[PDB]
């Protein structure tokens, strides 16, 4: 199944950014967040695998092989929200984040980041991304905390030969409070063309780097479970 | 139209911040226990509450498209809204069609399914409704709703179809669905002539769907209008 499933997915899915403008920062931010929420609610998510109560789902759209991972972590959702919404700290737990640079603090809950990523799948250059991150605290009615990521273009931050400029359409974290010191943590990625080989390898079960990274995510949250620094920034 | 989109986006942020602390069951009777000994008053109160909501003086007209109107009331504990249009159907027939909650899934995508739980009397019934997951959720919602319908007492008065959440020992919350509550919703229908009816839908407080309400009210989405349009086409198809 594995090798064959991988090759089928590759054959199916082989071969996204929006211009940023200060005059539409509020709308772009809404759309960033709203897109992630809508992705969560799509009706055709299918469980691909489970390993140690951690679940990997896919959505095989006509355009995209979307995936998401879910786990339950013994950390407070508000704390998980501050820890995960600071993308500067993501290189610490996520190997796929080689570096992170804050381009533009847009407001309290929105920022543009320059992200670089190690090359994977034969490339002799790393990838880079210019990403709008938009975070929202929910109403206390059971809605999730949301940290939404989508690629944006800026006249000053176009691609240079140092990196393959990639794009991500709709990615990020949702966190649902499940109890005192219990959070359901999910990471979603709708479409990131430049890493499809890597996705299909993971989704088919030839690799478990997604599981490994999500384990390091949990450990990062637990290790920083009770840090005050996030809430005082 | 960038400017107008930016305004909408700002309005949603304002509203969301304003109601970020949801109204609780201790503060307002989002649901009430179903008590068959009190069935008469429970239905009376359901109708009277919707009549009072209608008569509130602080409704503000927030938008209009094709002479369909969306009003809002930014109350202190919750954000109430109501939609209003006039349809080329007899009020008496609209009354039968809109009181039949089991038919509501045919025109309202928010009603995924409806089960009649108890017919209390000719004009009052309790239903179990399921609703599709909105953005940010993976489980559908369910509700247990008392629907009480009344004809107009005098001329000028509306037909009233009042909905309010109730609880029952046979339909307690289950892990399969996120249980929602509605405080006071439903339809008022006024005769505007021969086969003209003013059709209004009201929703005082459904705290579980706040984000969806703010998106629509802010004008970033038009799903309220799309559903109300389908409502119209349902009524026209069923004359
Ligand atoms: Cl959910």
């Amino acid at each position: 199944a594995s090798a064959r499933k991988k090759i089928r997915l590759d054959r199916k899915y082989i071969v996204l950014s929006v211009p940023w403008d200060p005059s539409n920062q509020v709308y772009l931010s809404y759309n960033n967040v709203s897109s992630l929420k809508m992705l969560v609610a799509k009706d055709n998510w299918v469980l691909s695998s489970e390993i140690s109560q951690v679940r990997l789902y896919t959505l095989e759209d006509d355009k995209f092989l979307s995936f998401h991972m879910e786990m339950v972590v013994h950390v407070d959702a508000a704390q998980a929200f501050l820890l995960l919404s600071d993308l500067r700290q993501r290189p610490e737990w996520d190997k796929h984040y080689r570096s992170v640079e804050l381009v533009q603090q847009v407001d309290e809950d929105d920022a543009i980041y320059h992200v670089t990523s190690p090359a994977l799948g034969g490339h002799t250059k790393p990838q880079d991304f210019v990403i709008l991150a938009s975070r929202r605290k929910p109403c206390d009615n059971g809605d999730p905390y949301v940290i939404a990521l989508r690629s944006v273009t800026l006249p000053t931050h176009r691609e240079t030969p140092e990196y393959r400029r990639g794009e991500t359409l709709c990615s990020g974290f949702c966190l649902w409070r499940e109890g005192d010191q219990l959070t359901k943590v999910s990471y979603y990625n709708q479409a990131t063309p430049g890493v499809l080989n890597y996705v299909t390898t993971n989704v088919a079960g030839l690799s478990s780097e997604f599981y490994t990274t999500f384990k390091a995510c949990e450990q990062f949250l637990l290790d920083n479970r009770n840090d005050l620094a996030p809430s005082l920034q």
